[PDB]
């Protein structure tokens, strides 16, 4: 029990959820609409 409690404390010290949410926030700052528009334009050019 002491060992698993120490393991739980050690795992929670890193706070992986904060890293995940920071990564998600950074990923949400990218320009996906521009890339989608470029892909749509390129596929339209190919079809034409």
């Amino acid at each position: 029990q002491v060992l698993m409690d120490k393991l739980v404390e050690l795992a929670h010290q890193y706070k992986l959820k904060e890293t995940i949410q920071k990564l998600s926030n950074v990923l949400q700052q990218v320009k996906i609409k521009d890339y989608f528009e470029k892909l749509v334009g390129f596929i339209d050019d190919a079809v034409k």
